[PDB]
């Protein structure tokens, strides 16, 4: 029993964490086979970040600009090539430690684990939302920039993060691991404002199911809604639309508590329209959404 | 900037991290030099966990029947013995992956990370702190029992924590490695109740650092308070009483945001007196109480 917010493992992530330096910059690089990925602004002066050109900037760096060290062994860069806004730095050796991997790109709703790095370090790891608005709420300080977003299936990590900016906000924007940003976001250094961050109310019905797995019902009611009311009630507590896709994907975790979606989602009604009266579910005072339906699933039945 | 529940990275664990068999219980080792660490309960049927004896248990256990495997590689056992709640299973193979390591008990309100494992196989990672009663909140299902708890200083990691059982409350209850439970707990299906649940106040008084680190700031007001005044209103709430040896600890956070430790108490004596009035900090509508003020200052200076 006990529920708690999770990250994958880390150590398949660790073996692939090096530090790229250009200029004076340091950052984080991702060394997968024989190419290093990076942010493109580690070639950038904090000059330059107000209105970069890339290609312009770029031109001027030869592949021994591009300082490449995993621990304490250099790495001999013999290419380099910009995809949208990533460096790939071909090194000569392979890396030992490269896991079974996929670059993809996550929608927002879905949730992966950071390995926070500073200096090809890695400091800590904790999990993490993709935004509706196409943001992350993470932990980066300067130098963290590469650090990388993923998810593990058994053996294969599929890399979905590398962590690009902070906006003036708090928050964070990145791209996926072939350089394109989630959301609207650039490498630049401008007025860049995030939408509304909604609430993922499939995720807060997952983590309603997980509370009733670990034994925290007092908020089940006696009502039920139907998909269009409840979303009149979403609507208006700035929570995505529920669709018959969700309640789908939410159809394992019915059928395991013999709780209906749609009694759930009453339940969700009653929290939003009532707030929790001071009380708390699996050990929180606001509604959890960075939990999955596949989260709970995983979790609850001690996947590995 | 961002403020997140933070684990340490988790490789140097999942490399010490082996199924233990004795019958047809399975679970978790860790695998130290030539020796594997488990919980003393894999030799009982549960049959035998309502009153165990241990040291008339074993006597029927031989090497042979400790079956230890390293993912698909089983390990020879040479010895095995009883310390206090743990088994010592002598293996003829030092660990080729054992990191620099040390065995630390923790004291209530110390946090640490746990690396949740299912036969042997790691499947995440969550950071956790030892309550005032000597449980912790985990997230541990049947075949959890001897994942391990540890903090990480640079190079060396420091175990601290193997788990044992589950309360019928649904809270932990586990060992160092000498195999000493924290509190009062023991290996036997019985009545064990935790005591009071009570806040670490100097956890808290750091989380509200961090949070004025990182912006969050409402909260922040005209007041002071005495150590004496405020430990009564900690008392009213349920807070660990404050001493100077905290306030001494929260020194370099004092001297970083400029906020005397007083007045971030008195502060704090407001939010414990009046609640958030609907608002949030760092993300929680409550007081987050398993930051260490060790863990503020890493987490807000980037230590790896
Ligand atoms: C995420 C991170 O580490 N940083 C620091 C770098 N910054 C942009 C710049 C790159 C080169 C220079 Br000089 S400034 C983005 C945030
Ligand atoms: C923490 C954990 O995995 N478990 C399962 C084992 N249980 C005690 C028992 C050991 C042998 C048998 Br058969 S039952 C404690 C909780």
């Amino acid at each position: 029993s006990g529920f708690r917010k999770m990250a994958f493992p880390s150590g398949k992530v660790e073996g692939c964490m090096v530090q790229v330096t250009c200029g004076t910059t340091t950052l984080n690089g991702l060394w997968l086979d024989d190419v290093v990925y990076c942010p493109r602004h580690v070639i950038c002066t904090s000059e330059d970040m107000l209105n970069p050109n890339y290609e312009d900037l770029l031109i001027r760096k030869s592949n021994h600009n591009f300082l490449v060290q995993a621990g304490n062994v250099q790495l001999r860069v013999i290419g380099h090539s910009m995809q949208n806004c990533v460096l790939k730095l071909k090194v000569d050796t392979a890396n030992p430690k490269t896991p079974k991997y996929k670059f993809v790109r996550i929608q927002p709703g879905q949730t992966f684990s950071v390995l926070a790095c500073y200096n090809g370090s890695p400091s800590g790891v904790y999990q993490c939302a993709m935004r509706p608005n196409f943001t992350i709420k993470g932990s980066f300080l300067n130098g963290s920039c590469g650090s990388v977003g993923f998810n593990i299936d058994y053996d294969c990590v599929s890399f979905c993060y590398m962590h690009h900016m902070e906006l003036p906000t708090g928050v964070h924007a990145g791209t996926d691991l072939e350089g394109n940003f989630y959301g609207p976001f650039v490498d630049r250094q401008t007025a860049q404002a995030a939408g509304t961050d909604t609430t993922i109310t499939v995720n807060v019905l997952a983590w309603l199911y997980a509370a009733v797995i670990n034994g925290d019902r007092w908020f089940l009611n006696r009502f039920t809604t139907t998909l269009n009311d409840f979303n009149l009630v979403a609507m208006k507590y700035n929570y995505e639309p529920l669709t018959q896709d969700h309640v789908d994907i939410l159809g394992p975790l019915s059928a395991q508590t013999g709780i209906a979606v749609l009694d759930m989602c009453a339940s969700l009604k009653e929290l939003l329209q009532n707030g929790m009266n001071g009380r708390t579910i699996l050990g929180s005072a606001l509604l959890e959404d960075e939990f999955t339906p596949f989260d709970v699933v995983r979790q609850c039945s001690g996947v590995t």
